[PDB]
């Protein structure tokens, strides 16, 4: 039963941004025409709110006092005239700068000559105040100057975040910060609490190229960091290509489906003045939007891939016994794809299946659902009225600390944190699960009675898990429920007692596996598939680098590719052998410390080649 209410958390931004269709070729007239089409197409009523002016508005000029100056031939009345227009339509206005001294308009001119000085470094407070005073409600802060200069992203964006907060406090106009650093330096580790959204990869489309499903899927895969997203903080797989030339209606729907299952921002990138009726309807589907904008704020995750390229993604929605599901077919042929209640963390009890594009209920089941999915296509469903897996309830054993937290398997869990915040402002806390990378959790106002917010966490098998909160409101208990489709295992070395680990939640192809203190994080939870793969993050395979067959071959993560160097035998003697050349997974030189490289080596009897994978 529902006995403590779920508190609604902020949703990801919805709106339109100028980059994908115009590159730097923007001025007042371009933005105005887009606003007018945005309004005429009924986007505001569907929830689209932001009109974001991206790169190209500012050529790097400043006056003697350091104030940003614009060319009023392109921006008549200055920047406050365009925010006034946007606001006159009941919408929010967005602007764009760089973390460094010079912006992407300098480093990578795209539609305009180089713009030296087009960054906010040395002017964070001045520029953020300027943007807010002009009337901007949103600011995207890029990384071209940060990358060029060699800046540290985490500390730099903390500085920017602080300046954003001060500017909004000074003017009284909230300022939504979009961190745009392309997944460099792993923003999923540090961006929550600094900003409501952070880019997780390079750009979905480069100017001059045609929209690509391959690129779309790559951005989607790279945005999946479920422990990082929660309570109004979102992974950002980039601006939509929905409606851009070359994309079919089916591709447009798939684009919406995958962004929605993530809970990603829906920032339209097409030319709204030539948008088809069908495209407008796809952007506006209220059922898909409701999934994207779900009040619980959680990120969808892969819950099954029984056959390569036939995938089920599930998202835990607001309320209890509710899920959204995307069935995705990455193969060259139409195939049936099944989602099981067990994988979704529901019991085998009746639930109702709804197709969100058909806008019709399509059946009931106590176990699962199967649909035919076209090659390269997807089906968008909800599964509602289900019964939740039993889960666990815990009371803090000391201030802000929950101990003895139990998981039947290593893998992802939903945690509902009970608390009271009887004030008018959200409060934040730091959350640390075991010895994992910490995160920030936001606690919205509750009124006088307690409520919950939810987070997804990765837990280790057993009852030694700890959740520690620092700062924020006193909590009043937690509930923990598993998502069994995400189940994996620690790969624990016998000699060392340490776990196969990819450093600091890095996803880059070629990153070498190492021993590290076991903590149960996503970078330690390996899923063994029927194809003999050991999979990390749902989408990276343990890999004998370049199909190496000799002693010392590096063992890395790489995109799963079906090759024999990504196949592993888990043997009765405790060894794990690479199928390609029959060598053993090996902690190099029988070292036991953090940072010990994993390699292939000729199999022997040494405990540095023995592992547990349960």
């Amino acid at each position: 039963a529902v006995t403590t209410r779920q508190i609604t958390v902020p949703s990801a931004p919805m709106g339109w941004a100028s980059w994908n269709s115009f590159a730097a070729k923007i001025d007042y007239s371009v933005i105005k025409k887009q606003v007018d089409a945005f309004v005429a197409a009924g986007l505001p009523a569907a929830g689209y709110t932001y009109i974001n002016i991206d790169e190209g508005w500012w050529q790097g000029t400043r006056d003697s006092a350091g104030n940003i100056t614009v060319d009023t031939a392109e921006w008549p009345g200055g920047m406050s005239a365009i925010t006034a227009y946007i606001h006159s339509k009941g919408l929010k206005a967005g602007i764009y700068t760089d973390a460094g001294k010079d912006g992407c308009g300098y480093y990578y001119p795209t539609g305009r000559p180089a713009a030296p000085g087009s960054g906010s470094e040395g002017h964070y407070d001045q520029d953020m105040l300027q943007f807010s005073t002009w009337g901007f409600d949103f600011v995207k802060v890029d990384w071209c100057g940060g990358d060029a200069e060699g800046l540290d992203a985490a500390t730099t964006y903390k500085s920017i975040s602080d300046a954003v907060g001060r500017a909004a406090a000074t003017t009284g106009r909230p300022l939504t910060l979009s961190i745009c650093n392309w997944g460099y330096q792993n923003p999923w580790n540090w961006a929550a609490g600094q900003a409501p959204l952070w880019r997780t990869s390079t750009d979905i489309i480069y100017y001059g190229n045609q929209p690509s499903m391959t690129s779309l899927l790559s951005n989607f895969d790279q945005t999946l960091h479920p422990t990082a997203q929660h309570t109004g903080y979102y992974n950002d797989p980039d601006m939509l290509m929905v409606g851009m030339d070359g994309f079919t209606a089916a591709q447009n729907r798939t684009h919406m489906n995958l962004w929605a299952i993530s809970g990603a921002p829906l920032l339209a990138g097409n030319d709204l003045t030539t948008m088809t009726s069908e495209t407008a309807g796809i952007l506006k589907n209220p059922e898909v939007i409701a999934v994207d904008q779900d009040s619980r704020g959680l990120q969808g995750v892969k819950v099954a891939e029984d056959t390569t390229g036939l995938q089920a993604y599930g998202k835990v929605l607001s309320g209890t016994g509710n899920r959204a599901v995307v069935l995705l077919n990455r193969t060259s042929a139409a195939h049936d794809i099944t989602v099981r209640w067990s994988d979704l963390g529901l019991t085998n009890a009746s639930a109702t299946v709804r197709d969100l594009w058909a806008r019709q209920n399509v059946g009931t089941s106590a176990t699962g659902y199967t649909a035919s999915v076209p090659a390269g296509g997807s089906v968008m469903l909800t599964v509602t009225g289900g019964t939740e897996a039993a889960g666990g309830a815990y009371a803090a054993t000391s201030t802000g600390r929950y101990t003895g937290v139990t998981a039947a398997s290593t893998g992802l869990n939903v945690v509902d944190v009970a608390y009271t915040n009887n004030t008018s402002s959200a409060r934040t806390a730091t959350l640390q699960v075991n010895g994992q990378t910490a995160t920030t959790v936001s606690f919205p106002p509750t009124g006088a009675s307690a409520g919950t917010v939810s987070v997804e966490v990765s837990l280790s098998k057993g009852s030694a898990n700890t959740l520690a909160l620092s700062g924020g409101p006193a909590t009043e208990g937690i509930t923990v429920r598993p998502l069994p489709g995400t189940n994996g295992a620690l790969v624990t070395g016998k000699q060392s007692g340490r776990c196969a680990d990819i450093y600091n939640n890095t996803i880059t192809n070629g990153t070498q596996a190492e021993l590290w203190d076991c903590n149960g994080g996503p970078n330690q939870s390996w899923t063994y598939t029927s194809r003999k793969e050991l999979v990390l993050y749902g989408n990276k395979c343990l890999d004998a680098y370049n199909l190496g067959t000799t002693n010392g071959t590096k063992v890395v993560i790489w995109d799963c590719n079906g090759q024999a160097n990504q196949k592993w035998n888990i043997n009765s003697d405790g060894t794990i052998t690479n199928v390609n050349a029959g060598l053993c997974l090996d902690a190099y030189n029988a070292a036991t410390a953090n940072g010990t490289s994993l390699v292939l080596w000729s199999c022997g009897t040494g405990d540095n080649q023995k592992w547990t994978v349960t």
